[PDB]
């Protein structure tokens, strides 16, 4: 399929251990991208002073259209010192991995894969 409903745990940023992906851009989508698929995903939701808490590279989870089932249907824009790879919409938040941090909420979107 090219679209997958997942619901991600939205995480504080201050309970999250693993802060990124990895060291490149290219690295850091291919991890995003493998636990979206894993279901080993959260999300952070940008607010004045929550980037610089994470680690760069960073992926955003961008809205990519105007929500079937609930799911708003986004993709993955990377960034590196201020350039972005990828061109979307408005951002839902940040991707981290989740290792079991308690999430605060659910954020329901439809991931193009």
């Amino acid at each position: 399929k090219t679209h997958v409903q997942l619901s991600l745990p939205v995480l504080q940023v201050r309970d999250v251990l693993v802060r990124g992906f990895g060291d490149s851009v290219e690295e850091v989508l291919s991890e995003a991208r493998q636990h979206l698929k894993d279901g080993t995903c959260g999300l952070v939701e940008v607010e004045k002073g929550v980037l610089p808490q994470l680690e760069q590279p960073y992926v955003f989870i961008k809205r990519s259209d105007a929500a079937p089932h609930g799911h708003v249907m986004v993709e993955l824009v990377a960034e590196l010192e201020g350039i972005q790879y990828g061109r979307s919409g408005e951002t839902l938040g940040v991707l981290v991995p989740h290792v079991g941090e308690i999430p605060v909420a659910y954020r329901k979107v439809l991931l193009r894969k």
